[PDB]
């Protein structure tokens, strides 16, 4: 049946796919010229008809969308959209502007005292009590008492009403510019904070005032990585953070196919813990470029020119350390590799075990007979060999097809030969030397009927035309038939895709909306 | 401790109000002093001071120097005294797990405190009074107990229901929810080496090894080995996980469109277990494939019409690679509708597989 999605004026604006969900199925249809997007079920019928979103419109269609499918989650990817970062300070406070001082222990023939200095000024407390021979001395003593004693004595001095709030035994200082709470007292009876910084996490006070609802602290001995931490005094405990000025939230991600059938924005996490130094952005946060989108044994898959990176293992939003203590697995994963010539990551493939990565001029493949983590995370390239990594490679029979251009008004297609005795060893070698001037154009799209054998190619030289693959591997991996004959249709194809029995041709319909063509 | 020349207090807030009880103990020379200087004496001070000070005596109990508060809302335990002599809850968090009480009145049997020094995930604890000892537990309002499982065939033969225990330490960011709990679909089941697998749309999760019924992680400060196991593998198609098979020496798990294989050459433990995809072929894994001879016959559908098998060849040279051709190519229509069962005679070398294209035959 005739869908009522209108035809794209551009020859290569429709991209299509099919989503399985369950036993039924979805035919996701995404027109790039006006952003519309439509869902159809597994034969020729609109479920929701999904509304234009200005993130699916491209200058180029039908190759820079992406999609990547975890767990019951489907994300599709525009690769000219920038994401931009936001940076919302919104429950942190400002540490240079916070200091605390806590008293751990309570003396009787004591000298009690503080100072507290900053840009607006600086403040010395002293509070003296008497022996315990003394009237009225005990009740003095009280860690409470001597903080108020103290808190009046800093009144007194000159400091605003408005910088010190207290509650118990613990003392806060807010409102100044650069402030630094010290104390001649010994470390042995309180506790303060200097420019927010601690020697451990035991030191954090966990009781400040409801005056300190953002308050930052750095836990380190001097020697360590910044590790930044946030008190919340709902809970009255300290929970890690990013520090101050950092990137929160991301948006213009891309967007998310759920379980319903919506197509909805979804917003992906922020830096969690740390600093940019210990806590770097990842390849898609410094370089404002997205290229290309996979899903990796439990990951989300991001390439950004030559880098990759992968989210958590149970959180897809997730591509900052979540904590800077230790390097915990199930964890981000940035990873980079290098290039004679400066390309970029464009198609991610999942092969038999490995995710091999694909580029320009450049193919790597990523290790997967071991679980990864960023310990043990690394890429290395395989060979590199000119390539049309914009169209996504497919899996043929036993190897991997992926385009090329040998000449500026030609393609080709290369193969990847997987090696049969090593794990991960694999050699490239071209498959249409027969066929030099045989694919005008480039190569768009490529699909694979893994049920009959059978391989459908795109390319924008004839548009009315397919280019048909047809292979069978018989024993010891020797390839029996290989056929690469063509398919001539009445009407220009726009997108084609394969299901579990039949694949999918839509035409350019004599009217004003595409044709889906089963066979 | 207890100290001589000391003023004890401590302040009690929460929504219903703020109290703070003050105890004054004088030194050794005075009259009184010295019994009146021990914890069990200052602990009932602090709490008759509480009571005065508008507390509900219900909301308030001790037995020897440690006091329990309870009935509140949002109750923040503190104190002004030093760290040295007493020991406070805050937000039921304290330093190391030799700051719990252990000592508790009757009144708390179910008291829960988190041990970490703000840098580590949430690692909760529970108060056993029967033992005065504490056990690590999942924290409040946390999954115990699943039913509607698989059911379970004893060495009686007989088919009852068995529950499925629950998390049983840290919460839901530590110790998350396997995959079968996340998602409510449950889709193929196997036996791996000691671990009940539970695959749950694209996600394999293996029990503990001595226990089956446990798949949640059954402490936080580690991660043990003969644990849980949670991993997932995605693919360029949402399928899901249907059909795992334990080949020679790998656990063979397939999909609708994707195949992966476990290795299983070494124990494999929480920390190194993953999952990799071999190839994401056209598979009808809906059938539990069998192993022939030395090799996996699994079926597929070749149109909507008719079915056929495919053979999932490994490598006689590395120890975990595995090629996948097509077996039926020379039957393309010679299997209607799609395949039902498959079963093996590993002692005739025969195998018998059911369709649904003819009932009264069998392939």
């Amino acid at each position: 049946a005739q869908t009522l999605m209108e035809n794209p004026v551009s020859p290569d604006a429709l991209f299509s796919t099919y989503i399985e969900r369950g036993t039924d199925g979805r035919h996701l249809l995404i027109n790039t010229e006006a952003g519309i997007w439509q869902i159809l079920s597994k034969d020729a019928t609109t479920l929701i008809r999904s509304g234009q979103a200005d993130y699916l419109k491209a200058s180029i269609g039908a190759t820079s969308i992406q999609t990547a499918s975890i767990a019951g989650l489907t994300y599709i990817l525009n690769t000219e959209q920038t994401p931009v970062a936001h940076v919302d300070n919104t429950g942190k406070l400002n540490p240079a502007n916070t200091g605390f001082f806590y008293i751990v222990a309570s003396s009787f023939s004591k000298r009690w005292t503080i100072t507290v200095q900053s840009n607006e000024g600086t403040w010395t407390a002293v509070h003296d009590v008497g022996a315990s021979s003394d009237d009225g001395a005990v009740p003095a003593a009280t860690a409470s008492a001597v903080i108020n004693s103290l808190k009046t004595n800093l009144l007194a001095a000159g400091m605003p009403s408005d910088k010190v709030d207290t509650f118990g035994s613990y003392m806060f200082i807010k409102g100044l510019t650069n402030v630094v709470v010290s104390s001649d007292a010994g470390t042995t009876y309180a506790r303060w904070s200097n420019q927010s910084r601690v020697d451990e996490e035991s030191d954090l006070p966990a009781q400040l005032p409801a005056s300190a609802n953002g308050c930052m602290c750095r836990v380190g001995a001097a020697s360590t990585s910044a590790t930044w931490y946030r008190f919340d005094y709902a809970t009255r405990q300290w929970n890690e953070d990013s520090a101050y000025s950092s990137i929160t939230k991301i948006t213009n991600m891309p967007l998310e196919f759920a379980a319903d059938d919506q197509i909805i924005p979804r917003d992906f996490e922020g830096r969690l813990a740390g600093d940019d130094e210990n806590n770097e952005d990842p390849g898609f946060v410094e370089n404002g470029y997205i290229t290309g989108i996979a899903a990796f044994q439990g990951r989300l898959v991001l390439l950004s020119g030559s880098r990759v990176s992968m989210s958590a293992s149970g959180l897809y939003q997730r591509f900052y350390r979540s904590t800077v203590v230790n390097l915990l697995d199930t964890d981000r994963i940035d990873i980079g590799a290098a290039s004679a010539q400066d390309s970029v990551f464009r198609a991610a493939l999942q092969f038999n075990r490995d995710l091999v990565v694909f580029g320009d001029s450049m193919q790597a493949v990523i290790a997967g007979n071991a679980v990864l983590t960023p310990t043990n995370a690394s890429i290395a390239l395989t060979s590199e060999f000119s390539c049309d990594s914009r169209v996504i490679p497919v899996v043929t029979g036993q190897t991997v097809l992926y385009a090329s251009r040998r000449n500026s008004d030609y393609a080709g297609l290369l193969e990847f030969i997987p090696s049969a005795y090593t794990s991960s060893q694999y050699v490239s070698q071209d498959a249409t030397v027969h066929l030099p001037r045989y694919i005008p154009g480039r190569v768009m799209d490529m699909q694979v009927s893994s049920v009959t054998n059978v391989a459908f190619f795109r390319y924008s030289g004839e548009r009315t035309s397919v280019l048909v693959y047809e292979f069978l591997w018989g024993e010891d991996a020797k390839r029996a038939q290989g056929a690469y004959h063509k398919w001539v249709l009445p009407y220009d194809v726009l997108s084609l895709h394969t299901l579990s029995e039949a694949a999918y041709f839509f035409v350019r319909g004599p009217g004003a909306y595409v044709l889906a063509l089963r066979v």
